[PDB]
């Protein structure tokens, strides 16, 4: 996909050409360019709380962050292009899944928890 | 996929391989056939109070419909086929994805708001 | 994706690269190794109630597990593999999707119900 949406519909988070996320109001007005990954951006999240976004890198890391475009954790370990991101229902932890069928889950504070399959 | 449940679990919808969206009830007893589109249907989805369908097709279009199968709505812009249409959790805005990467986003009238990515 | 969390996200289901689906908890430990499958698991669901466990094989089957472990069905039907199953947002139906865009839908108590498309 590439793109998410808010719980409450409100922002919509997209994947750029350019290495970065988008954040737009439901206006399309664009509100914030989330800068980090040094290469392609694949898979987009947000938390069901609403105030966390997670990325997902061909640079192999997934990155979160906040509405205000603020950085909060990298998370570093997948050998591989990071394609999928998702939060649990509660928010805790998040899975991530690479293009070499490794998902490893996480939690928020960035501890790595397990990998469920793969390397 | 080609297929989603409504919100209530009472209808799914599911891409044919004629060029229409079949609407089924819980039972797999046929309900509605939605004819327009003028190629392969690829992707549907349904909005959060259930009461419209999209469907994304081959013909670079995204069609919008009632259940009764009557045609509301047709989203023209994309150059390339669309793959995937998702709405919003609040039923406002609605996110289509074509195969040239571009994903485009519009409101619930048809009105496109913004370009994503790409063109 | 190959992972699926519980509705309430104390569980996860994730495919594994030995024909067995690992249940395990939201911290990371090991529940449950799910075992019946005689090739590749490729896609796992959660039913909402977050009781039931579906999982989709090379094999040509969809397997319905409890939390437990205990296997409770198998859905056979498919004349390929099947790469995702789904439950309906209400529990009452299963949708299973093969390689040879087969979808068929079933009930809980494993009556195929219908074949949406191919064979």
């Amino acid at each position: 996909w590439g793109v998410a949406f808010s719980p409450d519909g409100q922002t919509i988070a997209s994947a750029s050409d350019d290495k970065t996320v988008k954040l737009w109001n439901r206006n399309g007005q664009l509100l914030q360019t989330l800068t980090g990954h040094s290469s392609s951006v694949w898979g987009v999240a947000f938390s069901p709380d609403g105030q966390t976004i997670a990325s997902a890198s061909d640079d192999k890391t997934v990155k979160l962050w906040n509405r205000n475009g603020q950085l909060l954790q990298t998370l570093t370990g997948h050998s591989s292009s990071v394609w999928g991101v998702a939060f649990s229902p509660d928010g805790q932890t998040i899975a991530s899944a690479s293009d070499d069928k490794t998902v490893k889950l996480w939690n928020r504070n960035g501890q790595l928890l397990q990998t469920l399959t793969g390397h």
